This record gives structure tokens, C-alpha cells and sequence, in this order.
């Protein structure tokens, strides 16, 4: 009341179901919870007028460019209205994989080895000196867009000959794009809330990677909480996962994908400041288990709210 909140859901990414399934379902539990809160898509009202509007706070159930890099953060910031996540800088941050990259590996954080190409590079023929570099990486690679989430325009290639094809299809989402030497190790997502971290989520998903399919309309795909992990390379996943994050800026609520190697190590994915929500989402099984309800996550990540 008079505290009117604000879900921004859907909006344009090609993440706007996910989206729309994540305001659903914070929409719920900020209600549950005693909110009064707002279905605002900012695929149809301008989220220019939210001041106009009465809002005193908004919840960003948004996922993607558009939504979860450093633009809408910037308004609401001129604004003067509070949001639940990561501020303007570390929302630009951790929507580049290729920018999250470097700024992890500049502070000497364990990333896996990349690749970057633009479309330019790209619709000129790469140096076949350049695949000199792609090829020192191994077999397989995992190419995938710069700026997506929910494994979108993701293909893995084993083999040089299917890279092209890996190339144009992560292309038509992004113009920079991270080709990545493929991770033979377990699959890792850490969530963060305020300064904690919930317990560690391992998914085995019943395919060859994390596909959008596998996160979200799949049940084969097996989630283990926590990982069942000894408590000292425990101790390393949560200690590599708050670097990891302050070194990116962010804050409120998160959570950072790292995967095992060959080599024994953890390789930081990516992170992501705007998590799912849905009923196969990460963050709310991390939650869970350090037994809260849904509506005490979303709850408690308005407490956030700045
Ligand atoms: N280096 C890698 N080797 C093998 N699989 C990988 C590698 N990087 C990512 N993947 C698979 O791709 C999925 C999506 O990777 P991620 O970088 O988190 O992108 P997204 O924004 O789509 O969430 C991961 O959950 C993992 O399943
Ligand atoms: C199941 C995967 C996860 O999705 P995301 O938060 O992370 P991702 O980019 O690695 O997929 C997603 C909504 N961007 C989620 O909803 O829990
Ligand atoms: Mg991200
Ligand atoms: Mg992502
Ligand atoms: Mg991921």
C-alpha cells in the first residue's frame, strides 16, 4: 500500500516468456507475502511514466538486454525509484560474457579459455590463421552469444568443421560472440542473497549441455542441493563465486554458473543479476533448501531494494 510495487515482466529479450513466468511467480509471492504489487510489462506501458505512476519501488522479474543490463537501472536511478538488483554498472558487466570475461580473468579469476569473434570479423571470412586460435582451445568448443541468457543461440562444436554453423546461429542474437573450450566436469550455479549464499545447486541435465529445453521444459534434467561436494572444494565454490561477484560489482541478489574441469579447477560461466523464478528456476531451489518460501525470497529481495 501506498508502497505500490512494480514487477517488471516480459518486455522484449528472447528471454520473455521465462520473463513472464518469473513475475507470475514473484507477482504471487510478493502478494502472499502482503505487497501490493504491479504486472508492469514494458512491452506495452512505458516504464518511463513508473514515476508517473505511484510506484514507490519496482522488482526487475525481468531477464535480459532490455531488462538486465545497465539501461532500465539508469532510468530508475534518475528516477529516484529503488530496484531489487545489481546497479547500473554491474548489470552491464555481467550481460557480456566476453566483458565478464576479462575483468575475472584481469583479477586473475579461473576462466575458461575463449575466442572472441564480431559478426564483422565474421562476414569477412576469420583469418584461416584465426582459426589457429580456435583451434588451440581443443575439441569441443562451446560458441555462444555475448549477451544472452536461458542458453540461447548455445551450440556446441566438436570438430572445426562445425563451427560456422555454430558461428552464424550465436550471430543472429549478438554481433561479439565467445567461442569457449568445453568443460568436461559438473555443472555448478551459486546463488547469492544480500551478502549470503545459499547452498550449492548441481544440475545433470539428461542431454549434452544446459539447453533452454533442459532449464525449462524438461523434467529428465536432475537438480542436486547442495552439491554433494566435500567440504573443501565446498569451501572453494562459495569462497571463487563472492570474488567472482564483488570483482563484477553486483549486488542484492545474483547467481554465478561454474563447471569443473580435467584439471580439478572451477571455471567461472558467467553471472547472472536478474535470475529466473519459474518453477524449474535455480535460485528459488537454493532457497528452499536454506528453507525459506517463495514469498520470503521475493520478500526479502525487495528488503533489498535501492
Ligand atoms: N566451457 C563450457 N564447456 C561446456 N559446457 C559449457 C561451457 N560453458 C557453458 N556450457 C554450458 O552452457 C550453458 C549456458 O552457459 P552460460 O555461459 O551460463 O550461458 P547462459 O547465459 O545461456 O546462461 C551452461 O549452463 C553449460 O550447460
Ligand atoms: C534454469 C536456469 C536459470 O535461468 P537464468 O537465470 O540463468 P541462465 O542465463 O544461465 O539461463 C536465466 C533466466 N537467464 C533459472 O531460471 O533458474
Ligand atoms: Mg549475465
Ligand atoms: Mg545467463
Ligand atoms: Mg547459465
Amino acid at each position: 500500500m501506498t508502497d505500490k510495487i512494480a514487477v517488471l515482466l516480459g518486455g522484449t529479450s528472447a528471454e520473455r516468456e521465462v520473463s513472464l513466468n518469473s513475475g507470475a511467480a514473484v507477482l504471487a509471492g510478493l502478494r502472499e507475502g502482503g505487497i501490493d504489487a504491479y504486472p508492469v510489462d514494458p512491452k506495452e506501458v512505458d516504464v518511463t511514466q513508473l514515476k508517473s505512476m505511484g510506484f514507490q519501488k519496482v522488482f526487475i522479474a525481468l531477464h535480459g538486454r532490455g531488462g538486465e543490463d545497465g539501461t532500465l537501472q539508469g532510468m530508475l536511478e534518475l528516477m529516484g525509484l529503488p530496484y531489487t538488483g545489481s546497479g547500473v554498472m554491474a548489470s552491464a558487466l555481467s550481460m557480456d560474457k566476453l566483458r565478464s570475461k576479462l575483468l575475472w580473468q584481469g583479477a586473475g579469476l579461473p576462466v575458461a579459455p575463449w575466442v572472441a569473434l564480431t559478426r564483422a570479423e565474421f562476414e569477412k571470412g576469420l583469418s584461416d590463421k584465426q582459426l589457429a586460435e580456435i583451434s588451440a582451445l581443443g575439441l569441443p568448443v562451446i560458441v555462444k552469444p555475448s549477451r544472452e541468457g536461458s542458453s540461447v543461440g548455445m551450440s556446441k562444436v566438436v570438430a572445426e568443421n562445425a563451427l560456422q554453423d555454430a558461428l552464424r546461429l550465436a550471430f543472429q542474437h549478438d554481433e561479439e560472440v565467445l567461442i569457449e573450450k568445453w568443460l568436461s566436469g559438473p555443472e555448478f550455479t551459486v546463488a547469492i542473497l544480500g551478502e549470503e549464499i545459499l547452498p550449492s545447486i548441481r544440475i545433470q541435465p539428461s542431454g549434452t549441455f544446459y539447453d533452454y529445453e533442459a532449464k525449462y521444459l524438461s523434467d529428465e534434467t536432475q537438480y542436486f542441493c547442495p552439491a554433494g561436494l566435500e567440504a573443501s572444494q565446498e569451501a572453494n565454490l562459495q569462497a571463487l563465486v563472492l570474488k567472482a561477484w564483488t570483482t563484477l560489482g553486483c549486488k542484492g541478489w545474483g547467481r554465478i554458473d561454474v563447471m569443473l574441469d580435467s584439471d580439478g579447477q572451477f571455471y567461472l560461466l558467467e553471472a547472472n543479476t536478474s535470475p529466473g523464478m519459474t518453477s524449474h528456476s535455480l535460485v528459488p531451489m537454493a532457497a528452499r533448501q536454506a528453507g525459506m518460501s517463495f514469498s520470503q525470497l521475493v520478500v526479502r529481495i525487495l528488503e533489498l531494494a535501492d
